């Protein structure tokens, strides 16, 4: 898909506010876009240490690195070099809500992501503000096309200290900056893991695998 090489890097800039706490994050990532493998190294650049669970941030930190089979049009890769934007809602089980937006573009063999996040109404003694989360379970996002955009839906779960999970609904709208060949209904199977962190989570490393496939 041309503008996109077998081996790509990326820069992500993230900023936002969670329960009134302002922060900024910067990351340098790298991966194999046609293999769906990705890794990124993150630094909390303002407002650290964060008084909330790192995990709510991890999934806002790279869709062109999704392995698409030949028979499903790759909406994200096609959008380049112009790029795309998206809006996401995360609706957690205890009433907390996160809204996220992104703008993506490209500089040669390096993507640039500008991510913004607003997280409100996490209970002060809940697992997010008390840092009791221990990573996301693997998940499968289901996507369909509407008016030239992709609409995604994913029921996610955060692992908790001393067992059990904290459940979340993701709803995402992805919008390419120019018309592309539209896929049908499909889904993307992903596993996201923090592979490395320092004590206060001001330096984090993450890896993701993402694999697109037909839906049933």
């Amino acid at each position: 898909v041309s503008v996109i090489a077998k081996q790509m890097t990326y820069k992500v800039y993230m900023s936002g506010t969670v329960n009134g706490h302002y922060f900024e994050v910067e990351g340098d990532g790298k991966g194999k876009p046609y293999e769906g493998e990705q890794t990124v190294k993150l630094t909390v650049t303002k407002g650290g240490p964060l008084p909330f669970a790192w995990d709510i941030l991890s999934p806002q930190l790279s869709i062109p690195f999704t392995k698409y089979p030949e028979d499903i049009p790759d909406y994200f890769k096609q959008s380049f070099p112009e790029g795309y934007t998206w809006e996401r809602s995360m609706n957690f089980e205890d009433g907390a809500v996160c809204t996220v937006s992104n703008d993506s573009s490209i500089q040669g063999n390096c993507f640039i992501y500008n991510v913004k996040i607003s997280g409100e109404n996490f209970p002060p003694n809940g697992p997010v503000m008390q840092k009791k989360t221990q990573g996301w379970e693997p998940s499968t996002e289901r996507l369909f096309a509407r008016d030239g955009m992709l609409i995604g839906n994913d029921y996610m779960a955060l692992k908790l200290e001393g067992g059990g999970h904290y459940l979340c609904e993701f709803k995402s709208t992805y919008k390419a900056k120019k018309p592309v060949r539209m896929p049908g209904r499909h889904e993307i199977d992903r596993k996201l893991d923090v592979t490395s962190h320092n004590r206060d989570y001001t330096s984090v490393e993450q890896c993701e695998i993402a694999i697109a496939r037909h839906s049933l």
